[PDB]
Parts: C-alpha cells; structure tokens; sequence
C-alpha cells in the first residue's frame, strides 16, 4: 500500500475525514510536515491537536544513538507499567517530577487517554468529598457532582461527556449526569476592569447559589485555565483566586485541566502557576505523550484517598511506556535548551504581529489575544473563519479553528520567528480574499 | 537510577503495590520474564494481565531489520491519526481487516484503552437507539440504558463503572447510572443440561423483564462471552442466542467485550465465533495493542450512525501509531504461524492437565475449566488461593487470581507443552504445601 492509496484502504473501514494530506514520517521535521503524494511542505500552527511540543523528528531525538536504543527497547513490547516496573519507568518519572512536578502536588498516577486523566481527577474528587463527609458525620452517600463553565472542553468519555459543552454533534443523544454548569466569566474586547469584576461576580453568585443548593454534595469545580476548544478564552487570575476561596469555603477541590495549556505552551510549565492560584489537582495529556494526574493540598487531609489505598485507580497498561521514554527525552530537551523562557518570548513576538494585523484589518482580525504560544484571533462571522481556513490550507500553512469564530496558532515550542512570520504573511494574503 | 532503585524512586510519587521484580527489557523473552534485580527467570503466566499474544521480544520481531526500521518511525513521534494518515496506520488497518475482521463488522475505530474501546461502542448504540426511535415515532430521548450482567468487568471509566460489579473497591463512592443488571448463569460444576437449562431461563426472564418494564429505553446488552476478572465464568451458546433473540425483538444491539478473551486467546481470533452467536458490535483491546470497536449488523439500519457522520467519536490520537505498526507485525506471525491453531492444541493439552490435577486433589483443585488457553481452576477458600499464588511466586511461576478463590492462566499464544509442564509441575509442589 502505497501513499496515493492510503485514503483509498482506510475509506473501506473508516470515516475518512481528516486532511488531504498523507504524511511522510521521515522527511517531516521541525515546523514542517511533508505530504509524501506530492513532496509540499506545510507550515504546522496545528501540532497534532497541540500534542507536539518539539514538532516532527527533533534533532534531539532523532541524533541520539543512545536514545534510539532505550526508545526501541521500549517500543517492542507493551509492559503493563501498573503492576511491572522498570528502570525506563523509573528514569521518566523522576524526570517528570523535576521538570515539571510542583512540591504541592507529589501523588503521580498516568494513564493513556486524557479524558481518562480527567476522569481520574474526578474519580480521585469523589472518593475524596465521601470520605470527607463520613469524617465529619455527614452522609458518605453525598459528594458526587461536579462543578463547571459553559463553553468547557473535558474529553468524550462517560463523566467527561456531562462537562464538555461546546459543539452539540459532541454530546448528543449520549446520557449524562445533571452536574451544576456557571457562566464562563471571559475577557472579551472593551470591557474594562469594573465591567470584568461585575461579570465575574455573577459567575461567583452562580457557583455560590449551586454550593448553597446541594449541600455537601459538590465534590470539586473543574476548569481549562483557558478554554482551548470553546475558543481560547482567558480568564482573569481575579476569577480563579475567587473560586479558589469558594472551593475551600465549602470543601470542594479544585481541579485544573491542564491537557491543553500544560507542557510549556504559556510560557510555563503549567498555565496555573501564572495565575498564581494553587489547584488540588492538576490533569495533563496531549503534549506529555503519557497522560495523568498530580495531586496533593488538601487531597492528603483524608488519610485513605486514592492514592493512598491499592486499586481505587487503575489501568491495564498504566500508560504507554514507550511514550515514557519519548516524554522523558523530550522533557530533557525542554530543560536543556530553556524552552519555556523561549515560549514567552516568541509568544511575545507571535501576539505583537496578531496586534499589528488587527490594526491593518480592524474590521476583520477581531480580538487578537494570548499567552505565551497559545494564541488567537477571531472572525466577524463563521463563514469567514472557513474560509480563512482554507485560503491558508491552500497556502500550505495549518491553523485549528475553535467555537464559532476563533482561528488558533499550536505551534512547535520550537518554533523560530521566520516561521511565525511566514504564518503571518499567509493571514495577510488570505485576508483580502476573504473579505 | 539502578534496578535496585526502580522501587524507592517511584515510590517517592506513587503506590508502589505491583511486583517486587524490576523488568528486564532485554533479557527477558518469551514465555519468560527476567528480574533485573537477580537475573532470576520467571514463567510467565501472567503475560501483562493477558495482553501480550506472543511474549517478551518475540524473534520475528526482534530479528526484523525492516520491522526495526518502520517501528523506530512510528516510535519518534505520535501523529493524531484521527486527523492526519499515514502509510503505517493504513497498513495495519488492512491487516487488522484480514486477520481479525468479519465481514458482517466493516466499521473499524480505534482509541487507546479497553475501557474508552467499551465507552464507545456504549455510544454507538445510545445514538443507535435514540435514532431508531426517533425513526419510528419514539421520543428520541428514550434508549440510554444498558442491559449487562453481574460479575461483569468492562473497564472503570464513567460509563463502565456503572457496568463493572465484581470488587466493591473498584467502584464504592463513584457515581453511577442505575442501569439494569441481570444473574449470570455460567456453567458450574455437577449442573446437567436441565439444571443449566433452568438457570439460563431465570436470567432471561429478568431480561424481558427490563425489557417490558423500560421501553423502548434499554440500547443494548453488553456482555463478556466469558467473564475474566470476575473468575473465568463460562456461559452455554445457548444462553447467548436466547440473548441475541431478546435483543432483537425490543431493538436492542448486542454487544461483545471482547477485551479479554479477543485475538486468538480462545482459538479462534474471537471468543464469539465459537459460541455461533452474531454480535452488533464488538470491543477489543489487551492483545490487540490498539484499541477499539467493529460494527455492523443492525448498526447500519440507522444511516446516519456514529460511523457514518463526522465527529460524533473521536479522541486526540485515535490510537498510538506505535502500537499499530507492532499490532500489525504481531497479526502477520498469528497469521503465517498459524497461531490460533496452535492455542486449540496447547490449549486442549493444559486443560487436560488440570483435569489430572483435579483426579490427584479432588478435595482442592475445583472446577477445572477453559477455552483454548483461556483455562483456570478454583480453590476451597479465598485463602487456600491467595497462598498458592505465594507459593507459586516462591517457585518463580507467575499466575493471576480472579473473584474470590480462583486462579487464572493466561499464557502466550507460543507457550510450548514443556512450559504448561513446568507451570503444571510447580502447582503440584507447592498443593501440599497449602493443604
Ligand atoms: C484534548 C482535551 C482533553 C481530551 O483528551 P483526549 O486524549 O482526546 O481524550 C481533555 N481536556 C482538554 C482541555 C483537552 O484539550
Ligand atoms: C481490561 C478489560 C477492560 C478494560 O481495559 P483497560 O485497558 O484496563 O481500560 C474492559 N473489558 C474487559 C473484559 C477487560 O478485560
Ligand atoms: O474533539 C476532540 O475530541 C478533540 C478536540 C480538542 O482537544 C481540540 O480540538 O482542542
Ligand atoms: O483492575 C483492572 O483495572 C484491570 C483488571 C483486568 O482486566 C483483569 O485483571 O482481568
């Protein structure tokens, strides 16, 4: 089976419906895929969804012998890493914990899948508020909904399918829990600090009507520091430290989906840790290969949590090991090269060009907005966002739309500024053929 | 970080509750595990909780210079296949079709996880359901219902531990769906035909049952064709085609988790072709690396199912491309080997030999039982079985427990008679020993 006949194979099996491409495993690299049908070279803002954070084939990786060996010694086989360790094992989460662990938060559990990881923060929640109850004389039974915001993206799986609202073909016809959902208090263009304030206090009266109507019963608030999916939208630090007080007022914890803006997007290892609000539980995924949960704060107030107490958490495999090893090279890269402090600054240089474009095209490039890498802007309508889209595809430059009118850079945290103005160039062709 | 440091580093972060060996990736190969520790060698039984078909570094694989050079391509990086293809993802795809497909199932998706392949397939037929009536003049918010058994084991995800009933510590403080839950009547030992007969006429009586009182509401009934987790339970053809019969005449889908006994374990590539029953859908996972679903039969009466209309499943990498390109090299070994022949043989031969240990120890070793090699007995007491295990592990022969007193057997499907010999032999030393 040959390059030109892949779509042809998987549409006899599949909905074949992602891009016309095919891609060459070999000759990608960098802030580059190559279509092996034609030999084009395509600018990727896309990463796999994000989950690429030193893009195809690093020199990193790829250069070093020593490294190929571990990788291919893990890569043959598939330990079930829950029952059977091993030094690979071992050397990935020791590294996971330098690099990006928070003294906080020392309980690690992976899984693959990050809607798994999410469940098991939940899960972790739930066991946590019944015991908590039962401690304090109040009924174990209680302790088992969810608090969330409209427009949140969790992941389709069973609990995470009653949190994700954002496009309705998501969630449809699928039974879910009735879970309390709030108002996403958002940055929006013109609206100034008291407007913020008065639109975070009417979430705030939300969440704190919901507490007050199911006693006891609210085990945890989740929330994307930022809202990828729904439309990269950003929440002041204000929100956060808010419900971070409710939270404890009515001990419930917090947990923060860091799946999308973990990893160094923003500028840090995690998008938290520049809102300056400390979560009980963070859950991580796409671009650390391997999925999971840290918890700690008030988790360790109940003795017998699940970390705690053997077989409240597992897996068959307990994460991919072979992802491991990549994860762990990777976060070795990352360390090395100070690839956070260059997130912040080619962040900086991404957003300054987006605020250059919405000057040239006021009407169209509608609030231009970011931190660190994880940037956007959006479009009057989302007839325009299409075809925006598509002028782009056809100038091989990949972007990800999000919600009804957002365009989305992911680029590599690699990425150089010749590439981020090359993306730009592309916007400012595309633009005029749009309008 | 050493061996001898694997257990002290990791437990710095999490339970450490698993084996007390450390995995040699190496050294270790087929039908034996190998501590990094001593050099100690273990019979391996046990096969990662039976999801390893060919064992540690199989040498079709190992000596595989080309193999070597497509796996170390995939292992590199982690494309989201969902959205971007590839040569190696179409490859395994077509093998996968031709070694394990049915031609009444041409619906392929695939996911990382056994629980997630289980969720899905649950989705599949809540929109199966709420469509189907819809078609018909039935309130579309009606079928979110799923019919299954006790004794179950699908997974601990959101959905699945609504399922899951064998351990209390699996799914205590977790919430759930109050779905419909049947007896399970498999086959024990001194119950002829009429007896068996009766049994089975009791669960189906409890089907129609949740049937009449829950119409049009129940989407299908899911099922183990042989429970694994909750003690290698066997259950009569006829019981399932009773089953297949019910479901269809209230519309419902049947489906087979196929997670455990699925890839030749059984003998034939899955456990349902010998119980001559047709399934709507079929989830696997475990051996087959990757994980997922195959649909088709009454699925395709609904046009616009989940199969058929985009974004309605989906996860960020639909599947690790590294364990499609090892899935595919381990499908073409079943294949050219003629594996699944292989484990009727090797099977009938272990069976036999716990029917001798039955004859010897009639008093202890109960219930001798099994497909292909898919084969376990029980003991008098939880505790009589927790010790022969210790007494097992002391003679370096790995094997797991299931329910409350039984052991199970999961080896290679390339385990040779002299290794079931040795396993056989080490059972009846340490017998004495527990009595
Ligand atoms: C992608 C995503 C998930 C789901 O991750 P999957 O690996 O596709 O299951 C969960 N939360 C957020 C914020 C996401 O970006
Ligand atoms: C293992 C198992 C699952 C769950 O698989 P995971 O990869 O651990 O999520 C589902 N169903 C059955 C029958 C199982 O054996
Ligand atoms: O739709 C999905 O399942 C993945 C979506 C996602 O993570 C994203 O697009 O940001
Ligand atoms: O307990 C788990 O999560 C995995 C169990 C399983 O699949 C088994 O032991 O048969």
């Amino acid at each position: 089976t040959t390059p030109d006949r892949v779509h042809e194979v998987l549409g006899r099996s599949m909905l074949v419906d992602g891009l016309d491409i095919v891609l060459d495993l070999t000759r990608s690299g960098g802030s580059y895929l190559v279509d092996a049908i034609t030999g084009r070279r395509y600018l990727d803002m896309f990463t796999f969804v994000a989950s690429s954070a030193l893009g195809m084939n690093p020199p990193a990786l790829v250069d070093d012998r020593e490294f190929h060996a571990e990788l291919m010694q893990a890569a043959l086989n598939k330990p079930s890493n829950s029952d059977v360790y091993s030094v690979a094992m071992a050397r990935f989460v020791e590294t996971f914990a330098r690099v990006l662990g928070d003294p906080a938060l020392p309980h690690l559990f992976f899984v693959e899948g990050g809607a798994l990881a999410v469940e098991n923060a939940l899960k972790a929640a739930f066991d946590w508020k019944s015991r908590h109850n039962q401690a304090h004389g109040i009924d174990p039974a209680l302790g088992t909904q969810v608090l969330h915001l409209r427009g949140a993206f969790h992941g389709r799986s069973g609990y995470t399918l009653s949190l994700t609202n954002t496009k309705p073909t998501i969630t449809a016809r699928f039974p879910k829990f009735d879970w309390p959902r709030i108002d996403a208090p958002y940055m929006r263009p013109g609206l100034d600090e008291p407007a913020m304030a008065a639109l975070e206090a009417e979430a705030l009266r939300q969440a704190r009507a919901a507490f007050e109507t199911r006693p006891h019963d609210i085990a945890c608030f989740v929330a994307e520091p930022i809202q990828g999916e729904g439309g990269d939208r950003h929440f002041r630090p204000e929100f956060f430290a808010a419900m971070r007080e409710l939270c404890d007022e009515f001990d419930a914890l917090l947990i923060f989906d860091e799946v999308q803006t973990g990893c160094g997007l923003t500028g840090t290892a995690w998008a938290y840790q520049q809102l300056d609000v400390a979560p009980d539980i963070v859950a991580f995924g796409k671009k650390t290969q391997v999925c999971g949960v840290m918890a700690g704060r008030r988790v360790d107030e109940v003795a017998d949590n699940v970390f705690a107490v053997p077989s409240r958490l597992n897996s068959t495999w307990g994460g991919n090991l072979t992802d491991m090893v990549r994860a762990r090279r990777i976060l070795e890269v990352i360390e090395a090269e100070g690839l956070f402090e260059r997130a912040v600054q080619h962040g900086k240089y991404l957003r300054a060009r987006l605020d250059e474009l919405a000057a040239d095209f006021p009407a169209v490039v509608l609030d231009p907005r970011g931190r660190g890498l994880m940037c956007a802007f959006s479009l009057p309508t989302t007839a325009d966002r299409d075809e925006l889209i598509r002028q782009l595809w056809q100038r091989a430059v990949i972007v990800l739309p999000a919600g009804a009118d957002t365009v989305r850079f992911r680029p590599p945290l690699t990425v150089s500024t010749a590439e981020i103005d090359a993306a730009i160039a592309a916007v400012r062709s595309a633009l005029p053929v749009v309008t």
